[PDB]
């Protein structure tokens, strides 16, 4: 693995908690896009990683005038339009709940109301990998009826290899 080999590099150089601390978020960002790329082919949906409101909204509806709106400046990691409804999503690799309900707090006081404006019915969806036992949560009603079933096949193993190198050295 070609990321595997970066990370143990910058493991073995590392001397400082700084340092050491950002490889650990480097390691947790690879992982949450790990899990975006897999869930994204086994959905067969576009991969996307990071969109902006404005261009989603600009995606879906071509024709719009976004000053009438005050879209904020605000990105997700993917998006999925249906046709009818639009489908804000957020992937999450995490054991706990709580990055879950301020990422939901954050997007439907910030998504919801403009999308409403716009007239075009949206949802918020949160998909979570526990990373321990590699079941898969979903926020989002709508995207639970068009996805009753997510066939990814997820090995964490890597990514808590790394960890545990880093957190060898201390
Ligand atoms: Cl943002
Ligand atoms: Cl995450
Ligand atoms: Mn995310």
């Amino acid at each position: 693995d070609p990321m595997y080999e970066q990370f143990l590099q910058r493991i073995q150089a590392v001397r400082t908690a700084t340092v050491a601390k950002d490889i650990s978020a480097d390691i947790l960002e690879a992982r949450h896009d790990y899990f975006g790329r897999e869930l994204c082919r086994a959905l067969d949906i576009e991969y996307r990683n990071n969109v902006l409101l404005d261009e989603i909204i600009l995606d879906v509806y071509p024709g719009v005038n976004l000053m009438e709106y005050n879209v904020p400046h605000v990105t997700a990691d993917n998006y999925i339009w249906t046709g009818d409804m639009l489908l804000i999503l957020d992937y999450k690799v995490s054991v706990g709940h709580d990055s879950t309900e301020v990422t939901y707090k954050k997007y439907t006081t910030l998504i919801l109301p403009v999308m409403q404006e716009i007239g075009i019915n949206t949802e918020i969806c949160i998909i979570r990998a526990n990373p321990v036992t590699n079941q898969i949560s979903i926020v989002g009603e709508q995207f639970k009826r068009l996805f009753p079933t997510i066939p990814v096949e997820l090995n964490f193993a890597r990514f808590f290899e790394l960890r545990k190198m880093l957190l060898d050295k201390f």
